[PDB]
């Protein structure tokens, strides 16, 4: 069992995002066959129901280079493997290639923790989205200098507790997740982002721009990913025409 | 309901530029199929009258990493997503891979308003192009450092009113848009010019080179593209011999 | 009415440089119509006789990036969008592949100029080619920084009067002709040189990285292109078997 | 005669480690010819035994660059490359392009010896890895800049003693391999790792991530490649379906 | 006439090297067209006896971006591209991608002259390249920043005698060819190195690492290719089966 309210809580959990485009061979692919897609799929994520949990995203019309991405939960990375091997043995798998993946690791609070920063770190878990639910998908990976990480865990708490305050009252319009990734991919973090106000989204990068740990970046985006949240089905289903 | 001079004018709209490539085996489609495709599209666009705004410029024999591409307006993205995913389902969509995709929102504005600085908003307010009809487009997406970001609003608010004192003279040759896009996309902003004076318009990125924002941009172009305004089914028109 | 002698002189000229790479399957073209190929290049040049002025230079066996490159010279940056336009539907221009495109303006000198610069600007116009019909071209783009532009008007004339001095020498050697891109494309400059002395020319470069105005460089090559010179016909030719 | 145990414990070994793609025309090699497959890699392997050591892991569902890769251990960088040369010969071999070549070469130990830091090379030696035969591999080249060759080998001593001190301890957990490039490859070292527990091997990055040497890291992933221990045989067997 | 010992050892010699890739429809040519393709390269280059020198050594199993790779010298760069462009149209030529080119031009001496450096002069030309015939190919392209071309020649002069120092003692060892591009394409130098000691060839480069001059490389490698030394007809027959 893998119950979609603790392994997205829990630490210890990897994730697997992968950005896939679909490869102009795939319109030549018998309209049958194709529509065919969404049910293999579908099908598909049942029979790894108890080793993963699947997510499923659309971006085509919205990204260069990805048409669809999935993430990807285990408590094992190596399911998470099979998984996705599974998954380009199906129809809409043998048609399209992967962009982008990034593997990460769910952890305990660093800095914004009960001991460390108990304030904030009320507020955080206290806090609760209000409001439509979301429509859109953001995925950022985030690298950070080596001269960030060379300052002391006093100073790097600091400047979280910066990063912490102006970004709280957004947690009514956007969801968040932060998965670990130094020395597992070329990436700092994988963060993930569920909202409905891109307005709001962009207004929250802009606060996170201007503090001092944006100083520190190597790599905050590229790609930015911003795509569109529907069921796994529907997803192959919009690419299927 | 959309009105072309509206949407334009308005704060909260998206706009979708996605630079396209039609792929080789496009001049094989027969010419009969090819010079259907105007129609085509002219008739996606009444589909979706009420949904986006269209706009579509010709780059082939321009630009190496497009031979056109879309703007699209949008008070919603997941209808800009939907057109976009529409057109690549069409004859000419069919045979192009998209090369470039920028995201971006329009928002009211930040430093040149009334209240913050009354004297060149005014200029700017009220100041009209002349002459003849732009025959070309510009379109430049910018990202500033993080130490741009890290300024504070009046040292910011100063850099910009440097950046509108030697500009404003130039909109009476050259029409501007400015998105907004950090958070959203991989780039800070997506600036859009129409003109027909070139010469105008190298003289207007040289003021722009000249002065300390200059100094913060990480993006700045890259890509820079420039092609030429035609009516949507002119332009497919011209891609098809 | 276009001539050479006269366009190639006067300011306001908009210059195309676009360097092509022959695709795989244009050796199966069958040889015969691939040399007929260059007959339809030239009746295309003649075509545009009033238009547009055309270079086209072999690059095949020097270049990675390309096996032929054309300059475009015209009054009016459309009707160099029509040339290669037309280009491309032409049998060679539906067997190769674009792969750098550079768009740039004639203007007047800046800086060594009768007011400004007068001594030098004296020994720039009266200077003289001298030795054998150039053989080879080169072509460099070159890109300077934010801190050069926000360098003064006196402290940059002192850095290209700087640039000239050991220079104007090789006029007897080096043909040259500079374009004007900023906000054009994604470059400041286009260099395009003739010369027929190989070792002169890569000695003419070092004199000038060797100067305060190289430190200020972001782009200066990428590509270096340098390429063979040839009559219009005769490239295609050579491309042939 | 090559036997695993004592090459991988020897200097002046050669490391080639090569990152393989298959292309989408394998999922159209008949099912018969693709089942095939692993058992001539086997005896391609066998034919082998005395030239070179063969590793193969892989990474088909946790990479975009690659789905397999080898990793080739031998006295000869030329017997090293006969193998490479005649399993890309193979059946898999003819349908997968490479995406990553890593040549390096096994040398005595440069700071860490038992004259130089006699304490903690104690350590180093007697230190015995625990529980779980490991499941992932982690390859990761590292290129250092300019300023870390030039000090003196005192500082830089120093700080290789400080990247052993958090280190040693992951020695129960984790299985290291140090291959040396510089001159010989683009990077200065490839880093091999294999371990089962992840989590540990982030936290072992962030150890060393915190310290000064990282500031001189130039390259340190890009790629960082996570894939999963088997028998060559197993890895193709995967492959094929 | 062109004798490989005179033209190797003078100044105003062009290079040009040129890293091919193999196309994967070549392993669809008939075995039989791909035997009879070495007689084909062996007869071109006897074409050229007196045009250009060729070298041609094997990458394929040791390089991402190259089976095979070409030397060519010439007194006439026109004359390299014929050839070139010749190779290019033969059997394996039609199946290959180019993926580097770099050209260059031999000079005299700049530095560790008789003139301006005795002592090291002497000890440069006196000892001579002993041990067995050289089995690796090393092809390593360097250029230097804007910083170094403005040093004084007298400093740079300093920069290069400490170059020198160490590299003495790998005189019997590694044999090397310096060619000069600054201008001519996208390196300042194109270096080139044949050995049978790949350990003392990675020693001699950290020597060179450590030393200031290390300091102004922008590029350093990139690729740094290393390959393997066999005649052009074993190149070809080795890429044949
Ligand atoms: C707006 C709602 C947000 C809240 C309440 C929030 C909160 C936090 C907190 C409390 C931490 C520290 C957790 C820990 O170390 O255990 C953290 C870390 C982090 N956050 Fe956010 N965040 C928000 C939005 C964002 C955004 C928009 C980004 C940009 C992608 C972002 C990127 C990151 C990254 C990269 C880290 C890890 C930093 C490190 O490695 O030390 N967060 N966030
Ligand atoms: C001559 C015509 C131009 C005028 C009158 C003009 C004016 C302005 C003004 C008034 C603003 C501030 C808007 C606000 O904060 O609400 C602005 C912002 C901006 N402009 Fe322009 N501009 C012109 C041309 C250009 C050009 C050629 C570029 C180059 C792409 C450009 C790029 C930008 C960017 C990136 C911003 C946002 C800066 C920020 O985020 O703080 N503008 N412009
Ligand atoms: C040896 C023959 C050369 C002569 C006589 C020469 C002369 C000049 C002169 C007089 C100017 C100023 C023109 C003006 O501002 O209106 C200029 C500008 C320039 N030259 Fe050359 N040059 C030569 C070779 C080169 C070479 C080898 C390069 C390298 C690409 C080069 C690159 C440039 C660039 C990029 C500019 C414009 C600088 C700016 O944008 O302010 N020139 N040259
Ligand atoms: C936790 C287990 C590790 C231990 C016990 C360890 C230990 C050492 C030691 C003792 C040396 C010096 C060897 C010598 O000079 O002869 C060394 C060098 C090196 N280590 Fe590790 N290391 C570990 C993990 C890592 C990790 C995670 C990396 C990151 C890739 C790494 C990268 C390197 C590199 C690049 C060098 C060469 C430094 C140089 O060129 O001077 N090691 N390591
Ligand atoms: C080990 C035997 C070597 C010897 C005997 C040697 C010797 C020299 C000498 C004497 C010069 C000065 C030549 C002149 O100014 O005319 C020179 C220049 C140069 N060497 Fe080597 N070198 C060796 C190895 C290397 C290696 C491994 C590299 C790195 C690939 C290298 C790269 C260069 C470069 C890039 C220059 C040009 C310096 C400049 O442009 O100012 N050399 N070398
Ligand atoms: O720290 N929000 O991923
Ligand atoms: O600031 N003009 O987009
Ligand atoms: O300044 N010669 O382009
Ligand atoms: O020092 N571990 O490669
Ligand atoms: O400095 N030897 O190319
Ligand atoms: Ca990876
Ligand atoms: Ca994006
Ligand atoms: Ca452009
Ligand atoms: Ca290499
Ligand atoms: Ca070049």
């Amino acid at each position: 069992k893998i119950e979609r309210g603790t392994i997205l809580t829990q630490p210890g959990v990897f994730g697997v995002f992968t950005m896939f485009k679909l490869r102009p061979d795939w319109n030549k692919v018998p309209v049958a066959e194709r529509k065919g897609a969404a049910e293999e799929v579908k099908k598909l994520i049942e029979k790894h129901k108890d080793n993963v949990l699947v997510d499923l995203y659309l971006t085509r019309g919205l990204e260069t280079n990805s048409d669809f991405f999935f993430r990807i939960n285990a408590y094992d990375l190596a399911k998470a493997q099979t998984f996705m091997r599974e998954f380009r043995s199906t129809t809409v798998g043998k048609n399209a290639d992967v962009f982008e993946t990034l593997v990460g690791v769910t952890k305990p609070l660093n800095y914004i923790s009960k001991d460390k920063s108990p304030g904030l770190n009320a507020g955080l878990s206290s806090a609760t989205y209000s409001g439509p639910a979301p429509r859109y998908v953001i995925v950022i990976p985030v690298k950070k200098n080596a001269e960030w990480w060379n300052m002391s865990p006093e100073e790097r708490l600091k400047e979280m507790e910066v990063h912490t305050t102006p970004t709280l009252a957004y947690l009514v319009n956007v969801k968040r997740k932060l998965y670990h990734s130094t020395g597992l991919d070329d990436t700092d973090f994988i963060t993930y982002f569920e909202t409905d106000d891109l307005t709001a989204f962009n207004n929250l990068m802009l606060s996170l721009a201007q503090v001092k740990e944006n100083k520190f970046h190597v790599r905050w985006g590229s790609p930015t990913t911003l795509g569109t949240i529907h069921s796994p089905e529907d997803v192959i289903k919009a690419l299927a025409d």
